[PDB]
């Protein structure tokens, strides 16, 4: 027999991506203030996750499109290795599109918030910067040709 | 002095979530043929990218409205512990967004390719199915409610 499967353009979009993070705080600082993500508030999220908003233990940011980068205090936690350069399978990056006109701005911002780069800026196509975020996770920052 | 900083809307949209697979072939089985996400030929992918998709060490994949998702190659790398369960900080899940009335189908397509479930599915303002991919990156299948 022929196994049923997904037809394209079932999975519409992606609706979030979940991160765990070990202080709550410098991620929310991270992604929310230096990055600019808004961040969504207690009353908008699912009353499911209503409370754990409320007290901290999750945080929810959003893109102006509408994806969700969804934030999971797990201050027990370890990252899969202490050095953030040491790679594995599974995730590998996340990625930001910003506009052209604005990624030396990004670039800026980063250095001034002292986040150090992983690699990068580099300018081809389209224009890219790396760096870590708290928990050692890799952020990219891109934009397309002017 | 006041550090710059993004301001909300900069960072526009999440362009892109990378994967490293061991098994890319396995992985492309996994998003593409089961999940159905359509595929980029190496002729609409970055010209950076074009023989790399074309000797298959790299692949992308898209939902409709556009958001990529990349698979690297990777099959001397190992996954930060073999058992799919054990948590870290840094990436927990990727979710994806489905209508409503295919959720069911998703579960079944799911059950139909043997593909163990992690959790749910589960029923509430929406519902959801989790499972893992093949190099133990966890997957969330969701949808709002009717
Ligand atoms: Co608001
Ligand atoms: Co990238
Ligand atoms: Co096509
Ligand atoms: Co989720």
């Amino acid at each position: 027999s022929v196994n049923s499967v997904l037809a394209p353009g079932n999975l519409r979009k992606v609706h979030h991506i979940a991160l765990n993070v070990q202080d709550m705080q410098a991620s929310r600082y991270f992604y929310g203030t230096i990055l600019g993500l808004h961040e969504l508030t207690d009353d908008e999220v699912p009353a499911t996750l209503t409370e754990l908003v409320a007290s901290g233990k999750v945080a929810n940011f959003i893109t102006p499109d509408g994806t969700i980068l969804d934030l999971f205090g797990e201050p027990e936690l370890s990252p899969p290795d202490p050095n953030p350069e040491k790679t594995f399978t599974r995730a590998y990056h996340l990625a930001f599109d910003i506009d052209p006109q604005l990624f030396d701005r990004a670039v800026t911002v980063i250095g001034e918030n002292k986040i150090a780069i992983a690699h990068g800026p580099v300018t081809r196509t389209g224009r890219g910067v790396y760096f870590y975020d708290p928990d050692g996770f890799m952020i990219e920052i891109r934009c397309d040709p002017e």
